[PDB]
């Protein structure tokens, strides 16, 4: 069978916590009063929830209400417990309340309101500095959650709220997040296709915080190269092919060998033989102003097959890409 794996960092953070911290199945949900909120306008629907701007009638405060679509008690408890454990951490969305929505008979999560600009409009306006700055802000949230024993498992533009005017960022949507326990075999059916790590695509279950760093690298590539998505697969199998056309097949097969991974037989014909491509292949007149040696070196060190080889959040924050931003924030 496959060779086991452990996180390089924060390996045993949960092992030393009280059981209650990570044992979300045991959590008893603390309900507030649904009548404290009035819905104002619908912001969007997902597979898992519908989101509204709302108002707390008592405090006259703007809030956001996420009405949960029906999922197992355990899934709701996991998201609640994680949000509560992380509350107040850097750039983590603040869970203000949990209420019972009367019509749905489902829970509703009540969050702080972020004055977000839709990424589809914002990302084109972002300068070189802006990308560095917001990447650093995401890394603060990821280092925090990782240090707290939690994997996000769904890092993507949709889940990063940016109030541009205030240079304010929040990481949202902890509905897929999980506690890291060394040796645990996780569900590979997580995250969004274009951002899935190689570990997920080859069905390597003993993954860790490093998954988030692959997803982040996918985001960085899409931003600096003006290419959304960066890895555009048609399906889950083709997704690995798209990655292999860039990172090359030699390193892919090296990863599979190192972990003794059993490759799905579907994969063989389509995978072929591909060189590792130079990042400069993706540079053009429209994106060159965003691309530096620094940016490419950093990206190279996130987008690695071998989860153990990728930069940590904490390592990434020390990269030369960020020297200007670190200086400007100690102003
Ligand atoms: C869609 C569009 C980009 C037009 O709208 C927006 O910009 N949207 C909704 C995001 O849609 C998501 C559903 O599809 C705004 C707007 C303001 N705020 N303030 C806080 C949030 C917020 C906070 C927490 C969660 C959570 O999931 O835990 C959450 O989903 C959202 C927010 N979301």
């Amino acid at each position: 069978g496959p060779v086991p794996s452990r996180a390089r960092v924060y390996t045993d953070v949960n092992t030393h916590r009280p059981r209650e911290y990570w044992d979300y199945e045991s959590h008893v949900v603390e309900w507030g009063n649904q009548d404290d909120y009035q819905l104002v306008r619908k912001l969007g629907r997902g597979k898992y929830s519908e989101v509204f701007e709302a108002i707390n009638i008592t405090n006259n405060e703007k809030v956001v209400v996420k009405i949960l679509k029906p999922v197992k008690k355990k899934k709701i408890k996991r998201e609640i417990k994680i949000l509560e454990n992380l509350r107040g951490g850097p750039n983590i969305i603040t869970l203000a309340d949990i209420v019972k929505d009367p019509v749905s008979r489902t829970p509703a999560l009540v969050f702080e309101h972020v004055n977000n600009t839709d990424f589809k409009q914002l990302y084109q306006t972002l300068t070189d500095y802006d990308i560095r700055f917001y990447m650093y802000e995401i890394l603060k949230a990821l280092d925090y959650c990782h240090s707290m024993g939690i994997m996000h498992r769904d890092v993507k533009p949709h889940n990063v709220m940016i109030d541009h005017e205030h240079r304010k960022l929040r990481l949202i949507d902890w509905g897929l997040a999980e506690f890291y326990h060394p040796g645990q075999e996780y569900n590979v059916r997580v995250a969004s296709r274009y951002f899935k790590g190689p570990e997920l695509l080859v069905d390597y279950q003993m993954y860790d915080y490093s998954l988030d760093m692959w997803s982040l690298g996918c985001m960085l590539a899409s931003m600096i190269f003006r290419k959304e998505p960066f890895f555009h697969g048609h399906d889950n199998y083709d997704q690995l092919v798209r990655i292999a056309k860039v990172l090359g097949t030699e390193d892919l097969y090296d990863y599979i060998d190192k972990y003794n991974i059993e490759l799905d037989p579907r994969f063989n014909d389509i995978l072929g033989r591909h060189s590792r491509k130079r990042w400069e292949r993706f540079v053009h007149s429209e994106n060159q102003h965003l691309v530096s040696p620094e940016a490419l070196d950093f990206l190279d060190k996130l987008l690695r097959y071998d989860h153990q080889s990728r930069l940590t959040a904490r390592e990434a924050m020390e990269h030369p890409y960020f020297y200007t931003v670190v200086k400007d924030q100690a102003r």
